């Protein structure tokens, strides 16, 4: 995260740091638990993923230092990508992980709302990304996960800074006109929260961008609410 400021335990509890053991453990992207056997990430974190056996899911972390060899995680199942995705740029970067094990709900550890389609049209004015990723082009993984607050931006605002690309209604965009915050390496998967009528939404899938918080050059992020039939159809199949 760019321009962000650590946050405070339990702020973002369904927020989750997923680690790859191969070749060596280490941060791989971020997630969100959306049921007590789900995580909504990013298709993109799974280039050259050959197996679910090399992952590792963390819940109720605020610092990477929480992360020893004797750290409690959750076992990935199965590797879920949605089979229109090419690559992030083009959509669909979506997956989900099904866990092996139930996740407790408490404090530190809770689901986050999905979009309701009803609210295709409500304007969120209160939205925010979060990550241990990088705060420049050129760091390293943050130790404490990062907040800030970004403003959505609209279709065709997101459509005039990228040309070149075709940004359609089920990526959605958020930065500032002259940049400063915005997701960054390492934050990709995690979630875009919304807070509206006092409940926090799941928005946005940190995706991509060109470079980050770059002026006129917002973050691209998965639009969720275009997907909730496609994630109720893997995660409420019968
Ligand atoms: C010690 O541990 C570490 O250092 N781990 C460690 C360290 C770094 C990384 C990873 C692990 N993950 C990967 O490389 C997995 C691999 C498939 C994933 C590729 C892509 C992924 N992109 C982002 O996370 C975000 C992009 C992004 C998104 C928005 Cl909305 C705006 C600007 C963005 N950027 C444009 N340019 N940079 N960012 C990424 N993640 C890293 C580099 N790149």
């Amino acid at each position: 995260i760019v321009g962000g400021t650590a946050s405070v335990r339990g702020e973002w509890p369904w927020q989750v740091t997923l680690h790859t053991t191969s070749p060596t453990q280490r941060h791989l992207c971020g997630g969100s638990i959306i049921g007590n056997q789900w995580i909504l990430t990013a298709a993109h974190c799974f280039y050259g993923v050959e197996s679910p056996k090399i992952l590792r899911v963390y819940s109720g972390i605020l610092n990477q230092s929480e992360i020893k060899e004797d750290t409690s995680f959750f076992g990935v199942q199965e590797i879920i990508i949605h089979d229109q995705y090419k690559m992030a740029e083009s959509g669909y970067d979506i997956a989900l992980l099904k866990l092996e094990t139930t996740v407790g709900y408490g404090d530190s550890q809770r689901p986050i709302c999905l979009p309701s389609k009803g609210d295709r049209n409500v304007i969120y004015t209160d939205c925010w990304v979060t990550g241990w990723g990088y705060r420049k082009l050129r760091d390293k993984i943050q130790n404490t996960l990062q907040k800030a607050k970004i403003p959505l931006v609209t279709n065709e605002e997101c459509q005039k800074r990228y040309r070149g690309h075709k940004i359609t209604h089920k990526m959605i965009c958020a930065g500032y006109r002259e940049g400063g915050k915005d997701a960054c390496k390492g934050d990709s998967g995690g979630p875009l929260s919304c807070k509206h009528n006092e409940v926090w939404h799941l928005v946005g899938i940190t995706s991509w961008g060109e470079g980050c918080a770059q002026r006129e050059r917002p973050g691209v992020y998965t639009n969720v609410v275009e997907y909730v039939d496609w994630i109720l159809e893997k995660t409420q199949a019968v």
